[PDB]
């Protein structure tokens, strides 16, 4: 149920990083592939440890492996973006996330955080914010729920939601250390919560500004495979990880602007509410790598989630696409959060949607190819 | 499955190597069998610590054990070349790679050393530079792939370059000691990925200047070789290790002057690549230990890899002997990349053969006796 | 294949032993039994640290138990003889070698320190030194080879020879921790390699003066067996373990005097050399514990040992019973080694034979009674 | 892998199969459940041993069990059809095959043999006769194909169709013994075969004639899944049960009628296809139980097979909608198959559907509903 | 290290087998496959039990399946040749040899039989004789042979030729197995023995008159096959299975004819060794499928063998390229022996070879045209 490299003798490892470093620093570079899902990684070298991220030179790898190319010019540069700590190595070490060009220079196919940039440096003023609640499901190696029966199931749902204990509670050591890893990289972590299916997680990311909060997103993702790594079990994040009457994995999406979350910006949210009311099939694909296929078999009006071809809003209301927390409405202020986005999701997509329908005014079903 | 010395108690271990150690200091002599792949070692007590490697005894062994050497002069004498800080005693415990020469003081059939250095010291001014990528597969002791199904394959190739996850990557925690424990020896380790095989991986040493690059290989290899040996498992060089639709294992070389690179640089790197084409015989008998029979396995025109038949060279193709990189090529300075060299190769002899071919202008089959 | 001691939570051990001990000192008494081969030890509370082997008090046992006393008067005595420090327990805790008398304070039967000791005054003028290599074979607790294949057998020897690698050397932890306790603990090991056949290691001791080679051997056995228990494993020193085409297991000698080590004295080396051709018979005797009956399964004339029954000497022959280093023929002064003592040999009874025949000229089947 | 009760001691249950049954006679009732593609089972003791299936009572059963009915009017009627000799308790036992009939004496939903035997009765003067190619999976207790490494593939296609060998055909113990089960009862069984793919294999049913065939083939599937229930392993239908470069099932229906039989018959093969091509998309409906959802996933135009939105004919194209055989074109007569039908088609469905078609000269999209 | 396959309970199976079959009669094709090694079958119902093998319908398989054909005209015939009794079966089911010809009714690449059966027609009078030693090794799914330790080696040879014990003899239940159903299906086998190294066996066929030596001995390889794979191993035809000081396998070749068979015949015997003298290149090329990159590895001079490139001749010499019996020589008259062909030899190519070149005094590289 657990892979062959976990039952290596993790106490020979600590011996060997225990050692002194000395002057050389090693950065890993960690960008998308071309699935629109997968994350690559590798580490090189550096001479000094880089004070901001401008210092870190530019890199390449092979497209053609990654089936971003192929044939000649299989060549795609990496550019660095957004530096952390690394907290599988410690300090002076660095992670770092690049954006991915093709040989001509030009923006690779998922390449969307090229475009999602200069949309939010177009409303900069406005200030907006984002929260992101991130669920994913534990698998064993052998393609099953960690910790679940050999080919059976475990009871009925309604004591695992925030359970404790042995009998109520699968593999919580990862829950943690994914949690004080990404407190010391400095990813802007919130909070964590057991789910309703066993062995089912979310942890929240935010509230981020701008194009920070895909990039704060992605390297949560990062470390959470990473750690698991460690362990010998695979993290999911498969809308519907397990058929049947088993809860479903989404990714909430929580918006709000200056002005939102001023004195009497409820007024504010409603209107953002209205206009995002007239795009439903428009968000629908943007909310999903695929154009919805992966959603659809989430978004069945069932397990407090909202009907993939309908929209509804409301305040107080688990079961709509939009929910306006009381709390929110009682105080005329603060923000909504969209229920739609699936657990697999790409936040540049859904940032960017959000900010061209509700601060932009965008109509129809194409984006506006210039600014604006 | 992994060997059985790998299941005893390392915690055992650890608190014998706790103990302080006082005046006396360890000393690891290393040395290249004569088979000319494989590495031996042995352990001798100093009185103290030495600075440099000049102060360093000379040493012996029986050549009858290593089919070096006859019956009755069976002994063969130990020269120390280079010191490094040895990672598995600490300091101030050292590693020595030492030269073998025969009773009568002549040097050894496979001490390759002795001459690359005599041609390094003809070209010093000239500062060459050299950068090797060195591929490998983690084996287990049955004789397949760590990781991978019993009697069985994983899944095709695609996802596994590069990869992050307990289902992409096997064995990285062999990665991670090797590569720390390298930065402690002080080897000019540049950095590491993983390959397209899964199980299979690659490091690049360098930029090394003249003979060292041959001593800082040789090293990484011993590291690699005693860190697999502490987790059980087996690191192998083998051109094709699995046969079919898999990747194969090879050593990329660099290679750069001080002519290139300075401005306009490109002009000598195209003189060089020139002289190249006429000696692809004499350069593939060179790159391999067998005479070439190795890498005849590999080089069969597919998998990302040139014909072993013919000679090719072009920029930014990696399917060619040599590639000449895009950054390279924009900036007209640089450095190119022979992709020929087996992942057996003797770093000693494939240096030697690019100097004799590029530097000295050598003409023929055979290499030219003293001078050049 | 390992104990079932070796089995426990070591975790649990290294716990008690973390607590501070206090003004109390442990001290452990090490003698030989009635086999000549076997160790014995127990231990007892000191009320403060000694500084000297001269303050240990004597101590008894009973020797019923151990096969060296009559039924009657079975206790006898313990005389302190030697003191190191303890690498089991750490300072200021101590291992005392003791030496064995009967009731009647006269010697044990297997009490050969005694007579090597007055052997040693009197020609301590002359400063003689002793160097010994012991080989020895790591087994498992079910009668085979430490990590042999179950019911057969690994390759064929040839690669094994100091070789590195999973697949290439067995057990490697029990020997780095045996280097290190023995430094720890002050017994002169001056270094170790790994031997023909798999599993089987070699270290040597020396160069020591007079009585305090054989007490350093004798304590360095014991850490071996006392290292092997805590890993579940069992050390042997049977001159032929494993039958057939395997390599035997010896304890090499080498000797050298004050005259032999100045300018010229390869001329004293060669009449020491001739004086110990013509008693052969009776050093075979002396270098067994069972009379020279052990040794007759190693000395076959095969895998570079000499023939029992014939006596040879050379320069660098490995072959003869008697070789001179090549290096101490070239200038002139030196040691030479004497390659028939077997690996369960007493040191104290090979050191007093070299003694006799080359120093005080003795000749005949019978020591001398009195001195010389 | 294997089923719990599979590792029962069935010598046990052999002794007690051997125990005279006197003169009661145990009859099994068979019959389909809701799914359309389920068979239920139940067991009556009879007083004699039956000559004919027309004396056979009827019986009933608990509809709201089987999902065929709600909870007012859940029973439901069996009437007999078929009658075969049990291959499981031998003679004098029997199998019977039985329709479903609702609480108001009408057919059942997945009752499909009430309106094809009166279809066939029509044209019962052209004896049509029909052979279907059934192909099946066979997979473990955890949900993978039986035999196939843990976690992992076996090697590429291309020695597993009829393959022999224990590393070429997987379970080849369950065929043998569904071949002989079969002849034993009375099912018209033509052969058997291995397929491309490991633990995948095929049988052949006919040349049955009339609603018969229905008869055999539903007996036979119910045979194997009994039979592989004494092995512990589970047979399933699923068209695609492997995703990816692994074959598909099918089940190929050979049709022709005593018109094709006779000589120059190879003109009724092509008006009967002229026919069939125009009618495509309606026989893709009735040739899956799911009206076509499943079939997709197999009718992908490649590894030898027909697009689904494609029709395409032609003599010894195995890559066509429609095949004629090399030696019908050759003999110019015969019959001709059809290759669209998946393994999990119903038999009743599948003949009614290609008579209507072709020898009722129907048209358009709903069946005709009357009967003339 | 034993198939899956083999661990399902066999028990249950013998109990349906024990069925009563009835009337119908099962028949099994069996031909090879395009790589001219290995073996395909099916199975097909009958009506009645054929009396010869001229009453058996022709059949067809697909081709591309098989590496024989594109998918343009993958359809290929069978022919039968020769019928066996069925010992899987037992009566009155049969097993039947087949031809395989293409689409236009032309022999396939490896379809031998056919120009083999025209040659012998030639010389029907002279009556030629074979015999052939076909040699084997019994292999688990592992990879590893049969019985050895895991990762290890058995003892050296010497004990295991023609051995009795549990320690000698490795698998002798598939050999005694293999025989009595040889006997049983009419094979005209005529004994066996163990081989050098161990799981290594040998079984001679003969001696068979013309063309009957090639279906003899392919179906006696399709029976060891099938034998093998109810017992869960694998059975190989490997020249060299396992490299180094192991024993190969080949396929010894017995000829003679009516005239070496009478009286003074040892002079004909002698005119066939000299003609097969200077025809050596010729006949290894014709004595291994691959044309001789497989019996190089077993032809090394060594190991009782003959060197591949020279050709040697004698009286009871096993050493030599062709052996004469010592008894043949005392009496003047009976056979000579061929130990030549590898294990995985074609039957139909080896007797070609031989009576073209004796019988019909062939010269050149080229086989002769109609005009022999
Ligand atoms: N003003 C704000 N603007 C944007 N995001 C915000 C704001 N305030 C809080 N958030 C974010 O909203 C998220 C709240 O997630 P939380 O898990 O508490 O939701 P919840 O209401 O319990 O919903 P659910 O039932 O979907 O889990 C956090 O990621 C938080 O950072
Ligand atoms: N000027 C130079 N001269 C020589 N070697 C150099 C020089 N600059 C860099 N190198 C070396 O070249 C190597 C770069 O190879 P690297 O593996 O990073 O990339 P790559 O060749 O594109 O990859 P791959 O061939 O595995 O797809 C490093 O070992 C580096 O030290
Ligand atoms: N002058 C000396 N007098 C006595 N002993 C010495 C002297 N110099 C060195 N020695 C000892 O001789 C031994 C050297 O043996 P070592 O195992 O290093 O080499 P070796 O005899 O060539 O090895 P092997 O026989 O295993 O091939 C050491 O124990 C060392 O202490
Ligand atoms: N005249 C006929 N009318 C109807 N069915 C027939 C007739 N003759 C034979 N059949 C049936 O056709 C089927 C032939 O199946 P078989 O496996 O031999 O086909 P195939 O041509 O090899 O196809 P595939 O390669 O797709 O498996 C059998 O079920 C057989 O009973
Ligand atoms: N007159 C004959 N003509 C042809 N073949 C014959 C004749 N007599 C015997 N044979 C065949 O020769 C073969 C003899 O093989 P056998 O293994 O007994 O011989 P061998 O010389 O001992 O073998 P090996 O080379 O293994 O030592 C048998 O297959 C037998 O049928
Ligand atoms: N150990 C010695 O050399 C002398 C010891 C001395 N008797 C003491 O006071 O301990
Ligand atoms: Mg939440
Ligand atoms: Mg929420
Ligand atoms: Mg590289
Ligand atoms: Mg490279
Ligand atoms: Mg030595
Ligand atoms: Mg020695
Ligand atoms: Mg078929
Ligand atoms: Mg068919
Ligand atoms: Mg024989
Ligand atoms: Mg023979």
């Amino acid at each position: 149920t657990t892979s062959a490299s976990s039952h290596l003798n993790k106490g020979i490892k600590q011996v060997y990083m225990s050692l002194p470093q000395g002057e050389k620093v090693q950065a890993m570079y960690i960008w998308i592939d071309g699935t629109g899902e997968g994350l690559r990684c590798k580490t090189r070298t550096l001479d000094s440890e880089p004070k901001c991220v401008e210092e870190l030179p530019e890199w390449n790898f092979d497209g053609s492996s990654t089936l971003q190319s192929e044939g000649s010019n299989s060549d795609m540069y990496l550019v660095p973006a957004a530096m952390f700590r690394d907290p599988f190595r410690k300090d002076p070490n660095k992670l770092v996330l690049c954006e991915v060009f093709k040989y001509n220079r030009r923006p690779a196919e998922t390449n969307l955080r090229h475009t999602c940039k200069r949309i939010m440096d177009m409303v900069s003023n406005q200030h907006p914010w984002f929260g992101m609640e991130q669920e994913y499901t534990l698998m064993g190696t052998d393609g099953h729920p960690f910790g679940w029966p050999s080919n059976g199931f475990p009871g009925p749902q309604g004591p695992y939601y925030c359970g404790v204990g042995a009998d109520r509670a699968y593999g919580r050591d990862i829950v943690e250390a994914h949690y004080r890893a990404c407190l010391y990289a400095g990813v802007k972590i919130a909070g964590t919560n057991a789910e309703v299916m066993p062995a089912q997680w979310e942890f929240q990311i935010g509230p981020c500004e701008g194009i920070s909060m895909g990039d704060h997103l992605w390297v949560a993702r990062f470390i959470l495979h990473r750690v698991c790594e460690d362990f010998g079990v695979i993290a999911t994040f498969d809308p519907k990880p397990i058929p049947g009457n088993w809860n479903g994995a989404g990714c909430h999406t929580n918006f709000s602007t200056k002005a939102m979350r001023e004195e009497n910006g409820l007024k504010y949210i409603e209107e953002a509410i209205e206009k995002l009311s007239k795009r439903h099939q428009y968000h629908i694909r943007a909310y999903d790598p695929k154009g919805g296929l992966d959603n659809a078999r989430r978004l069945t009006g069932f397990h407090e989630t909202s009907n993939i071809n309908d929209f509804s809003a409301g305040v107080a209301n688990r079961s709509a696409s939009i929910r306006i927390p009381r709390t929110v409405g009682q105080e005329k202020k603060g923000y909504f959060e969209d229920r739609r986005p699936s657990a697999n999701c790409d936040p540049f997509s859904v940032t960017e949607a959000l900010i061209r329908t509700c601060l932009l005014n965008e109509t129809g079903d194409e984006p506006f190819q210039y600014k604006n």
